[PDB]
């Protein structure tokens, strides 16, 4: 309500690394329209949620601002990110209801503000489950095989380069595609849960 998706927050911090690019370019008379550009796709992701970022917006409008005080002021926003809930066992079990042995994520292993989805590996079973909220704010889940022999390529949800595995969901005829074997970096990554939503729909 007053608050933003994880994945906008990956968002707003990769505009912040690209305001220190042109930054770094000694030369910010040539690259003014930039400038004012990415200060107004940070501030326009606050404006859609109502939150006062005019303040954060003045901070970082500053050609001398680096990585460390870019990464305190962004830490400081992590309180505006709306956390991301976890199902609980008997809702992971009904979306999964046709698995009778459910290996559940280990609860200590996720920041709750660093995931638009949960996704973890059953290595017993060579298996990765991901679980995530659908356009109309409901859980969803889907399991597939992964390898667990990593090739270097960009991954198909978060669209970078990373350890990815090729994930094969039944839908036998197999769909599927590779992607980030470690759902939390892709997590770090992704900036749109549209990339999500366009993976699912294609291999589901
Ligand atoms: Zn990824």
């Amino acid at each position: 309500m007053n608050k933003i998706e994880v994945y906008k927050f990956v968002k707003v911090k990769q505009l912040v690394y690209q305001l220190i690019k042109l930054y770094r370019t000694n030369d910010m008379n040539s690259h003014k329209t930039q400038k004012d550009f990415l200060l107004n796709e940070i501030n326009d992701i606050f404006k859609e949620k109502d939150i006062d970022i005019s303040d954060f917006i003045t901070s970082i409008d500053d050609v001398k601002l680096t990585k460390k005080k870019a990464e305190h002021l962004l830490n400081e926003l992590k309180v505006y990110i709306q956390d991301f809930e976890i199902p609980s066992s008997s809702q992971l079990e009904k979306i999964f209801r046709k698995v009778k042995k459910l290996k559940r994520p280990d609860i200590n292993l996720i920041d709750t503000k660093e995931i638009s989805y949960l996704g973890w590996n059953d290595n017993s079973s060579n298996r990765k489950y991901i679980v995530y909220k659908n356009l109309d704010d409901k859980f969803e889940g889907i399991y597939g095989e992964i390898s667990p022999n990593k090739v270097k390529g960009f991954c198909k949800i978060c669209n970078q380069e990373s350890d990815t595995s090729l994930f094969l969901n039944k839908t036998y005829t197999k769909k599927g595609d590779y992607i980030c074997y470690d759902s939390f970096k892709c997590n770090q990554n992704l900036d749109d849960i549209n990339n999500l939503y366009e993976f699912i729909v294609k291999i589901k």
